[PDB]
């Protein structure tokens, strides 16, 4: 059985990690709501594992990524799909880390075309 991306540099950068994207979150959604929402999941670094998505203006688009500890967590998170958080509905989306990185760098109200280098 060949599963789990141990690690590789050559070819397609293999630096992804168990992550999930939550949509439909309330404009007042806080790391806490997420942590409890994905209880069945073991978020990595807890609060230090949740990444909310913002617009170029500085608002809460609703999207919010969340890092996990292991694979199982991912499969479990996907179970919280079309869920109900507080007074709204939440939608889980299977995503990797390498992605949550770009989606963020180019999400907040302050991007400035990423870093100087280019």
């Amino acid at each position: 059985g060949s599963s789990g991306s141990s690690g590789m540099m050559l070819g397609p950068e293999g630096g992804e990690g168990y992550v999930v994207k939550l949509r439909g979150l309330p404009w007042s959604c806080s790391i806490e709501d997420v942590q409890n929402f994905l209880s069945d999941c073991t978020i990595h670094d807890g609060v230090a594992g949740v990444h909310f998505i913002y617009t170029r203006e500085g608002r809460q688009s609703g999207e919010a990524f969340v890092e996990l500890e292991s694979e199982d967590d991912v499969k479990l998170a996907l179970k919280k799909d079309r869920e109900s958080m507080g007074h709204r509905y939440i939608e889980v989306f299977k995503s990797h880390r390498t992605e949550m990185d770009w989606v963020l760098k180019h999400s907040g109200p302050n991007s400035a075309s990423g870093p100087s280098s280019g």
